[PDB]
């Protein structure tokens, strides 16, 4: 099974050339830490955290980077390859792609001021892509609580702590004005906007955002802190200040009798979160991973060894 430790005799500076890479890049892009934790939930729920969401196109298989919830927004594939060159400089054929995207994320957590643990480590990458299955369960901003609930447990997180401690990572990071046009001016076939967004936020959204307007122009999921890692998500969440649909419904969902007392408790306390937030990325680190000799220690994050 997984272990911290993994790395310590092999690699033992991996860590380290994960987190000179970060901060050299955070320099020229400051949402580079927001994109890799993305790209590592995205690796995850789908056959597990296999660097299969890192694979190129081939003949046989469509690359995952064209799934509905990749497409024209993860992004910071070269800073990966960037590291990896990197890391198998150190250490030779040692890392694999699966696991340094697992380090990637949590030392771009801890560079964005949240909390610093060590991941377990031992995952190996993948022989193919999934690009049916990515379609199938990444979840999107206009799900229900219910949907983000089947979402998560589809993949083998069952605990609702999991689903609303992981939804923190929209402390940080940006949204396209596309996944919430239909909360500013038609809400479920409505005609108004989406009643549980607060009414000042939705003036503000409705400047950054207008109808008929640029829908690729991106916009904060936190209006308190937009690029620290801190609990002030939750915060929004109790003002009704939730920027997509997915994050509000966790406060608000007439199916939130489960969820409202763990954002609440989020919200009260840094603490209570981060130590939620390390729980519950362990968790998603842990799911169907290909250990031993399964699968290889990918050289080219993009392309399968051959
Ligand atoms: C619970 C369901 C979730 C949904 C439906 C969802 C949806 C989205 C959407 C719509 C975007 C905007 C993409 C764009 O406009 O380009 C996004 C961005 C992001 N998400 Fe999620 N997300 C969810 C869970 C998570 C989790 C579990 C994490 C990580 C622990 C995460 C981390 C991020 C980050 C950091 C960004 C910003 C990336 C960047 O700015 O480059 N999300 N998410
Ligand atoms: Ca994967
Ligand atoms: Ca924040």
């Amino acid at each position: 099974q997984l272990t911290p430790t993994f790395y310590d005799n092999s690699c033992p500076n991996v860590s380290n050339i994960v987190r000179d890479t970060i901060v050299n890049e955070l320099r020229s892009d400051p949402r580079i830490a927001a994109s890799i934790l993305r790209l590592h939930f995205h690796d995850c729920f789908v056959n597990g955290c296999d660097a299969s969401i890192l694979l190129d196109n081939t003949t046989s298989f469509r690359t995952e980077k064209d799934a509905f919830g990749n497409a024209n927004s993860a992004r910071g594939f070269p800073v990966i390859d960037r590291m990896k060159a990197a890391v198998e400089s150190a250490c030779p054929r040692t890392v694999s792609c699966a696991d340094l995207l697992t380090i990637a994320a949590q030392q771009s957590v801890t560079l964005a001021g949240g909390p610093s643990w060590r991941v377990p480590l031992g995952r190996r990458d993948s022989l193919q892509a999934f690009l049916d299955l990515a379609n199938a369960n990444l979840p999107a901003p206009f799900f229900t609580l219910p949907q983000l609930k089947d979402s998560f447990r589809n993949v083998g997180l069952n605990r609702s702590s999991d689903l609303v401690a992981l939804s923190g990572g929209h402390t940080f990071g940006k949204n396209q004005c596309r996944f919430i046009m239909d909360r500013l001016y038609n809400f479920s076939n409505t005609g108004l906007p989406d009643p549980t967004l607060n009414t000042t936020y939705l003036q503000t959204l409705r400047g950054l955002c207008p109808l008929n307007g640029n829908l690729s122009a991106l916009v904060d999921f936190d209006l308190r802190t937009p690029t620290i890692f801190d609990n002030k998500y939750y915060v929004n969440l109790e003002e009704q200040k939730g920027l997509i649909q997915s994050d509000q419904e966790l406060f608000s969902s007439p199916n939130a009798t489960d969820t409202i007392p763990l954002v609440r408790s989020f919200a009260n306390s840094t603490q209570t979160f981060f130590n939620a937030f390390v729980e519950a990325m362990d968790r998603m680190g842990n799911i169907t991973p290909l250990t031993g000799t399964q699968g290889q220690i990918r050289l080219n994050c993009r392309v399968v060894n051959s």
